[PDB]
């Protein structure tokens, strides 16, 4: 037993990480088949990032200007193109370590693992959630751009995020692997409002179920509630409204524990209105929203890859 | 910027994980060079674990009774021996994916990454600390035994933990890779007292420095303290006593931030005596002790492998 904020094993992604250098800028690329993907801002100088004309900047570059190194092996670049905010560098060798993979655009409130990298070399791995406002709260230093987020199902890596920028607020923004930003963000060094964020209610409920499964149950009570009543409380506390689709996704956890979803909502209602009373749940003194229902089922059932 | 509880990239360890079956029991093994390491309790039935005679049980087994599979390839077992609480199965093929590695016995209060595995297949990765009382608070289900803990420095994997058992309290115990348990624990299904635990003070202080580096600084104050005075408070709150060796290890973080260690101790003293006042630090509502000073330096400087 026990419940930890676990990331997927990162080896299948580690084998895809490369370094990309254009001019004086170095960041990370992702090498899959005979294409390397990376943020298009690799082509900017520090002066360009205030309002770059990416089309004009890219025109001044040729294939031989993109230096791509996988470990200590240099790749030969035979074409380049910009797709939204990503560059795609065609190379003459397919990556022998390419895993089965796909590109997915994830929904807010879903989770994924990030492999943080610098100069093409992996540094560490951690799990996180796409916030309702399409930012992530990661750990990204200068040179981490191009690090990717992913999920793994069976033998297939679903790539969902590439890191592009740190907002002045210290939160992080990036794109899917087609180069479309999540959220309203653009790849230029300007102040950019992130929307109002909310707490991911269905994830909090999943984590409360995870707690009960593991023996933390002091928060269970004699009360119940209704979807309407609970959503009045969710609104007061800046939680996402709960829908029947959310209740349905929680069905397997409700069945396993025997705790009806609306009964668990009444536990959550009381925790929101009264706090935790100096107590903890699964080692946390606040309500955790970075585990999805699937994450809970997966971890408590021991799925592997 | 940003600060996350990051694990090392796990790919170098993933390539070493195998399944070991003896009789009806299946768990995980670690394949390095031409040796597979796994918990010796693979040779027990469910009835044996109350007080197994491991010497007698092992005598009834021969090389061909240990079924070892790396992915879908079967390994040929050419010898077996017990070292403390681990079995070492010599196989006729050296693992082509063996990383540069060493075996280390870590000290309480140090951290490491765990690759949780089932049936030889990796499931997830997470970071954790060896508690002062030589237990770990992990995520381990039935079949996870033989999963390993490790650190990586440059290109060298230092293996430090193999998982053996869940105590009736729900905390976890295991061995170094020579099969010596951390703590007083034995590999038999009996109630076993874990010692009194404490909070790892030097790690809390490191994390407070990490917070200041990242912009969380509301807890800094106008006070200072002495090692003696702070240790009176540490004793009241069940924190490890702080020593000059600990102060010395915190030197680089003190230099970077300009905050003298004893000044940060005065911040910690106030947090212990007064709580967090409904506030958070690096996304946490309690004082975090699972980051060492080295972990903080590493993450804030972007070291890679």
């Amino acid at each position: 037993s026990g419940f930890r904020k676990m990331a997927f094993p990162s080896g299948k992604v580690e084998g895809c990480m490369v370094q990309v250098t254009c001019g004086t800028t170095t960041l990370n690329g992702l090498w899959l088949d005979d294409v390397v993907y990376c943020p298009r801002h690799v082509i900017c100088t520090s002066e360009d990032m205030l309002n770059p004309n990416y089309e004009d900047l890219l025109i001044r570059k040729s294939n031989h200007n993109f230096l791509v190194q996988a470990g200590n092996v240099q790749l030969r670049v035979i074409g380049h193109s910009m797709q939204n905010c990503v560059l795609k560098l065609k190379v003459d060798t397919a990556n022998p370590k390419t895993p089965k993979y796909k590109f997915v655009r994830i929904q807010p409130g879903q989770t994924f693992s990030v492999l943080a990298c610098y100069n093409g070399s992996p540094s560490g791995v951690y799990q996180c959630a796409m916030r309702p406002n399409f930012t992530i709260k990661g750990s990204f230093l200068n040179g981490s751009c191009g690090s990717v987020g992913f999920n793994i199902d069976y033998d297939c890596v679903s790539f969902c995020y590439m890191h592009h920028m740190e907002l002045p607020t210290g939160v992080h923004a990036g794109t899917d692997l087609e180069g479309n930003f999540y959220g309203p963000f653009v790849d230029r060094q300007t102040a950019q409002a992130a929307g109002t964020d909310t707490t991911i209610t269905v994830n909090v409920l999943a984590w409360l179920y995870a707690a009960v499964i593991n023996g933390d149950r002091w928060f269970l009570n004699r009360f119940t509630t209704t979807l309407n009543d609970f959503n009045l409380v969710a609104m007061k506390y800046n939680y996402e409204p709960l829908t029947q689709d959310h209740v349905d996704i929680l069905g397997p956890l409700s069945a396993q524990t025997g705790i009806a979803v609306l009964d668990m909502c009444a536990s959550l209602k009381e925790l929101l209105q009264n706090g935790m009373n100096g107590r903890t749940i699964l080692g946390s003194a606040l309500l955790e929203d970075e585990f999805t229902p699937f994450d809970v089922v997966r971890q408590c059932s021991g799925v592997t890859f």
